[PDB]
């Protein structure tokens, strides 16, 4: 039931998502970190807008020295981190995240092994467009709808 909406999109992406996010909706990201990687982030966001900046629901943003951090931006303004330690990323290294969305939380796990729960601070029927952006290889975007 996945498809895939895009393959190898050049980085910085930003691209409409076809259906709402409703419990059961899966995103599937598959990548390859390049050996220069210093961070990059998924972000799940209300609208593209630049000026103002667009909310993100859930910015997930995996960061090499390694870590991945996890926030939500409303009216141009960072919340409180969750930040996991126990990250699956490395440099040289292809990835295959999926992200789970449920009733109350996004449930995301990497390499076929969880990862990190995030509990929804903004509606996820609010999220209408999928950024991907900084040292990252997108091999492909696709969605399972659950509509
Ligand atoms: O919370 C995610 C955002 O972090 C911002 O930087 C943080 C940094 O992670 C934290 O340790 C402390 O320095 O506060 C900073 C506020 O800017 C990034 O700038 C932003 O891109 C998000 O990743």
């Amino acid at each position: 039931n996945l498809q895939n909406i895009i393959y190898n999109p050049v980085i910085p992406y930003v691209g409409t998502i076809p259906d709402q996010l409703d419990p059961g909706t899966l995103i599937v990201i598959r990548g390859h970190v390049p050996s220069d990687a210093d961070r990059f982030q998924v972000d799940l966001q209300n609208g593209s807008s630049m000026k103002p900046r667009a909310d993100v629901a859930f910015h997930f943003n995996p960061r090499f020295k390694g870590c991945i951090v996890c926030n939500t931006l409303i009216n141009e303004k960072w919340g409180r981190e969750e930040i996991t330690y126990d990250t699956p990323f490395k440099r040289e290294k292809s990835f295959e995240i999926v992200i789970m969305v449920l009733k109350d939380k996004f449930q995301v796990a990497v390499n076929g092994k969880h990862t990190l729960l995030y509990g929804h601070r903004i509606g996820p029927e609010k999220i209408d467009t999928l950024g991907i952006y900084g040292k990252v290889n997108i091999h492909s975007i696709g969605f399972s709808f659950s509509s």
